């Protein structure tokens, strides 16, 4: 639409990821791979605030920023994901997230959003573009089945509906996570879908600020395929464009004039996976296409990585509390660390089968 977020700004760089990929390209043997390996820092990634422990981290990126603009003569933008809710994860066979609904998560939730925008509000030169809790409001389309699920709606609705109308007030561009093309996607979960983030638009007043919608998050879906992936039959939206072209409409005619941003920073190797819902660690992936506005769709601000390539989705290790049986999977790399924590092999991978390549 007219106010693309991005536009006119520079994108942050994730100090962080920078850290890790340093560390990771002197670990890498081949001295050209290893290169291609640290250029990855100058790849912008979102900053995933999944515990109250990374608010600090918050604050320093944005004066970081602020500083850094001023020292160039730029405009900087800020990436984050917001992922703390409470009973995080639904559906997950294990969740990582600290806060629960038995012990006064909504309030904890709260002060975690408060704590944000705290933050936000103090480097006001500083443009913040925010993900809006991945893994939630998709299972209240799909996985209402699911008891912990079915338990946890108002709470996801509610803490969901704090965090929309709060950073709207610091002037935070938001993007809901909306899944991907295999799981709102399906033709039958379009209108469901569609009836679901608009009443959430409506209850957070339907702030400009809500931009729209977030996909593939994580995951590894093509935004525009070759062919269809044979994990996607039974699915005409087999890849996020579809998906996006499909939902789009919806939103609009429920007066939202809804924009997208797509993950794509695992999606350079289509076809590797056995089931299209197999999500931890999958072995083979590849840094896709590199974050930009030049997307290719009325629909699409910006193509983004929002999941940061090479930190694992969880742990293989079947006796660690956290453990999610999805990571012991065939299509999934093993033995894996810890969800967060640096998977070294996974990473040298996503270089070497980098499509563009690096
Ligand atoms: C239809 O069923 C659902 O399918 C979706 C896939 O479409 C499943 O979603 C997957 O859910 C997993 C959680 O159950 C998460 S793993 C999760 O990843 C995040 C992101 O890495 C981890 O946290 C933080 O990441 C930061 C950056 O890496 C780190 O700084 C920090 O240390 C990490 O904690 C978190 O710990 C992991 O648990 C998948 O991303 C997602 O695809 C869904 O489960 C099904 O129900």
């Amino acid at each position: 639409s007219a106010n693309n977020p991005w536009t006119g700004f520079q994108i942050f760089l994730s100090p962080y990821y920078a850290n890790e990929v340093a560390a990771a390209a002197k670990q890498i043997t081949d001295p050209t791979l290893s290169s291609k390996a640290a250029s990855v820092a100058n790849i912008p990634t979102f900053t995933w605030l999944d515990s109250v422990a990374k608010i600090p981290d918050l604050g320093t990126y944005l004066a970081s920023a602020s500083a850094l603009g001023k020292s160039t003569g730029t405009k900087q933008l800020v990436q984050i994901v917001i992922y703390d809710l409470p009973d995080r994860d639904c559906a997950a066979k294990a969740s990582n997230g600290e806060f629960s609904i038995a012990n006064n998560g909504q309030a904890n939730y709260e002060n975690y959003i408060d704590q944000i925008v705290a933050q936000i509000q103090q480097f006001p030169d500083v443009r913040v573009v925010a993900v809006i809790e991945p893994d939630s409001l998709a299972n209240l389309v799909t996985n209402l089945n699911v008891q912990k699920c079915a338990n946890a709606k108002t709470t996801y609705l509610a803490s969901v509906n704090y965090a929309l109308t709060n950073l709207a007030k610091v002037g935070v561009y938001m993007y809901m996570d909306a899944g991907h093309a295999g799981w709102l996607g399906w033709p039958a979960n379009l209108s469901p879908a569609a009836q679901l983030f608009t009443q959430v638009w409506q209850n957070a007043g339907k702030s400009p600020f809500i931009k729209g919608l977030a996909t593939n998050v994580a995951n590894y879906n093509a935004l525009q395929a070759a062919s269809p992936d044979p994990i996607t039959q039974g699915n005409p939206n087999y890849d996020e464009i579809h998906y996006i072209n499909a939902l789009a409409p919806l939103l609009q005619q429920a007066g939202w004039d809804a924009t997208f941003i797509v993950d794509q920073g695992r999606s350079g190797v289509q076809n590797i996976r056995q089931q299209w819902g197999d999500w931890c660690n999958i072995k083979g992936a590849g840094f896709g296409t590199r974050p930009t506005t030049n997307t290719g769709s009325q629909f699409i601000d910006s193509i983004v990585w929002v999941k940061p390539g090479g930190e694992s989705d969880g742990t293989s290790n079947s006796s660690s509390p956290r453990y999610d049986s999805t990571c012991s999977l065939p299509d999934a790399a093993q033995p894996a660390p810890e969800a967060g924590t640096w998977f070294q092999a996974y990473f040298q991978t996503l270089v070497s089968a980098a499509n563009p390549p690096l």
